[PDB]
């Protein structure tokens, strides 16, 4: 049928101070994310991506992060869109993010009215390499398909 | 149903004495982006996703960086010659989404007419093509402005 | 039908002392990747999570080349009830020039994954002298899998 495909991308600055919130998940860590919402890296691209399936733009021209990814589901449902999967990639030299990685899956389900098995995140450090491995930032990366 | 996904990335280092032509849209600035052709980063990136879309390779399979034919070339007569390769493989375009990173200038004014061009040159209604615009939080070569990203996603169908 | 998609991303650093492995092939250059395969882990990483399956490292723990890898992850995918649709990725490094070598990964890429050739694309970049990769410090792979349940 009328199928779509949708990428974000998203990154913020670690500054202390901050939560480390990815996925909706607080992470014990002595920075967080900086940006003008919780800075939530994964679901600010997760909900671009899903823009971008739509084709309805972005999140700098429609608008906490979880609040803001329900709202671009429903803005998805609202323009004739069903949700049929979700893929994405964090990169991160710090903290560990394996232990977390269900919690965000079940979050991103949650909000976007999904099953657990057309959710899916992943875990990457940068090799040390660049702004991401001396730790000044973290990255998300994903992937949406739905269809109209 | 025989759906195919690709994708595209692109980068050029952002110089002065260019003009500045994203996704076919000539943006006022005192730089542009440096290249062989007119350097159209968003443009290049979607033309990767759909000839990687059509499993037809790559911009410098079909558009060699070293053939003079290229120098200075439009960058959109590329994407509808792309367009044009991968229909003549026997896919249809069902759509288009990419995204632009940029510490400046601002790119919001244009995207509407980056979508409006894109559109056009691959035969699509504006509903099925998206272009989205964004910094990198002050990080990196990009956070510098020394140069500027896209990326890209096409899905096809044979 | 159940059409799902997923996307992979991976990095090395590119220094002297190692082989530089790309796509299962071994490629002469004076640096190497620290099998350290960019290309094939990306790939691997975008299957698992077409299918929703987590990542490499949850299913393959340091704690077998990456072609093997490649292989066990197709063979999972496969249980878990998606048939792989195509594969599409980019290789981005300044050095050295990749173009001779990419019917050779995509052999190598559409023997393990049992798809037909037409369905596995490799394209080629470099970083336009920017950053790390621009510098030659390191080699990126991305990657874009549609798989159906
Ligand atoms: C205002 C809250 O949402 C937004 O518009 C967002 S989310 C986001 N991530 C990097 C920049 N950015 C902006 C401008
Ligand atoms: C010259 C038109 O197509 C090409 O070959 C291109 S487009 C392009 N963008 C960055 C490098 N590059 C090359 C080598
Ligand atoms: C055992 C092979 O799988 C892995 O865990 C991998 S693949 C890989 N590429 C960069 C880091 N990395 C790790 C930790
Ligand atoms: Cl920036
Ligand atoms: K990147
Ligand atoms: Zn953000
Ligand atoms: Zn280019
Ligand atoms: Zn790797």
């Amino acid at each position: 049928m009328d199928f779509r495909i949708g990428q974000g991308y998203d990154v913020h600055q670690l500054v202390p101070g901050r939560p480390l919130i990815i996925g909706g998940v607080t992470i014990p860590y002595e920075r967080g994310l900086l940006g003008h919402s919780d800075a939530d890296v994964l679901l600010h691209a997760i909900t671009d991506a899903l823009f971008g399936a739509a084709a309805l733009g972005d999140i700098g021209r429609h608008f906490d992060s979880r609040a803001l990814l329900r709202e671009c589901a429903s803005r998805v449902a609202q323009a004739g869109f069903a949700i049929r999967n979700v893929d994405s990639t964090i990169i991160a030299q710090a903290p560990k993010l394996a232990p977390h990685i269900d919690a965000m899956r079940a979050n991103i389900a949650a909000d976007l009215d999904l099953p657990l098995d057309r959710v899916n995140v992943k875990a990457k450090t940068n090799e040390k390499l660049g702004y991401l491995g001396r730790g000044e930032g973290i990255e998300a990366q994903a992937a949406a398909l739905v269809v109209r």
